[PDB]
């Protein structure tokens, strides 16, 4: 039902008053995100000022705002489109939590190695693109997004070993590289001085007990600015939740894909011939 | 000994008078400020509701001699526990007033020139933005400030004119409404204010007029808070809150405010920490 999703949307584009410019040329069409993003923009500014994030690029956030928010208004009209998932995310069962030391790669072959990197590195030809200068600090992340969402969701009965991860950056949206967005892990420095009998927020103590951060950034770091931590992408789709639900009450189901390995992820190391147009009919003279 | 403080505690709140609610949850516990901080109140209500505050928030003052009263209280009772300081504040041996145009931030280290004066680790950094290293010491007018400085030396002579030791010290707050983690100053914002009707006139009114400015303790950053009090006054608080033991107890314990001695707790936070939000639902994800 397309003019269901497409009146709900220009309701939120009124409310948060949108420009009528941005306003009249959105269609509901697969990749119209930038006025989205502009509600939630506006809706954060209103209702939201206090919002910091942590290693997180502030134009990256309220852009994957729009696209979890495009994805619900897609489930809520029941739109569909043959080659395209709004969210631009995955869930990867991480199990770099589990056995110490032991971490994994999107192949799901544990990582090789004080560095760490794909199986098919010992990075090119068929490598996901995981690689891990210290293995150590690694887990450590990985560990920390685990403790994260077991504190925002206590009694879940799964989740916990997922990772709500991108898979477009602002330039998945073929070219040579890493197809995926990178995800470089981050120290937090002034957490690792912090007396882990704090305060009964058990998020921050996440934090505390593991002072670092999965943080993707673009692909390639052609390429572009995106950088996302984590926790602040799992903010990303609550928060949305939150403002759906405040104008509409019910959410409706927005399934979010589970990662599966496949050789179109590959890193790409040589290029494909692509066609410069030409304006003639026919290719030679004669 | 909790049971001669909780003697002790209850005959104030009898005397003074404190609601029935307060009063009957009251263990002593060290964030159990509210029930001392009503004591206060009512004794300077019928006792001195004539008194003054120069730049100082009634709301603070009440606070702050909550926490002494606190502080007497527990050393009276012979109790200290782990992971508390009742006063919430501490002794700056601040070397502010020995040189002239010289101040000295929190660190015991110069400050660099910006009039304005800052930091020594905030070298790099643009005027009044904070680095990581920082103390978060900041001042517009380094002259002002010093003169801020002076006029807590000259009242704390005036008042204590044979004192052996503590003339050159600063009773501040360590901790306002807010951090009693969050990002900016991580201690009550040190501010001089003047005294402009000064300048156009017993010791301690001599003070504020030969050196016509004040040291304001606001917010650690003005989370925030309503936290607001001046250097004289807060040691006015503490002059009172002794009083009121004196009147009501024969002897006064001895109670020992820390010596502030920097360390990294102290240092202004730039990156923060996620922090979740509130999602009414079991699971994470739709599967
Ligand atoms: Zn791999
Ligand atoms: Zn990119
Ligand atoms: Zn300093
Ligand atoms: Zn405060």
């Amino acid at each position: 039902a397309w003019e269901k999703g497409m009146e709900a949307a220009r309701a939120l584009m009124d409310k948060y008053h949108v420009d009528n410019d941005l306003k009249a040329n959105f269609k509901l069409l697969p990749d119209q995100v930038e006025a989205l993003a502009a509600v939630c923009k506006t809706w954060l500014n209103e209702e939201h000022r206090g919002l910091q994030l942590t290693f997180t690029s502030n134009k990256t956030f309220v852009t994957m705002m729009g696209r979890f928010l495009q994805a619900y208004l897609q489930s809520f009209a029941e739109v569909t489109y043959k080659h395209h998932e709004p969210t631009g995310c995955a869930l990867w069962l991480h199990r770099c939590a589990e056995i110490e030391g032991e971490l994994k790669c999107l192949h799901g072959s544990i990582m090789i190695n004080d560095a760490r990197c794909c199986v098919h590195d010992a990075f090119s030809g068929k490598s996901c693109g995981m690689f891990f200068s210290e293995g150590a600090k690694a887990q450590v992340a990985f560990k920390q997004i685990k403790a994260f969402m077991q504190a925002l969701y206590p009694n879940a009965q799964t989740g916990h070993g997922h990772l709500l991860m991108p898979l477009r950056c602002e330039c998945n949206s073929p070219f040579l590289g890493r197809q995926l967005p990178k995800l470089t892990p981050f120290a937090l420095s002034n957490a690792e001085d912090l007396d882990a009998d704090l305060i009964s927020d058990k998020s921050v103590l996440a934090s505390v007990h593991h002072p670092a951060l999965i943080v993707f950034q673009c692909c390639n770091p052609p390429n572009c600015d995106f950088k996302i931590s984590a926790p602040d992408l799992l903010n990303a789709l609550v928060m949305v939740r939150s403002l759906w639900s405040e104008n509409f009450t019910e959410l409706p189901r927005m399934v979010v894909p589970e990662f599966k390995w496949s050789t179109k992820h590959q890193y790409r190391n040589v290029s494909l011939p692509v066609a410069h147009s030409d304006a003639r009919q026919n290719p030679f003279d004669f």
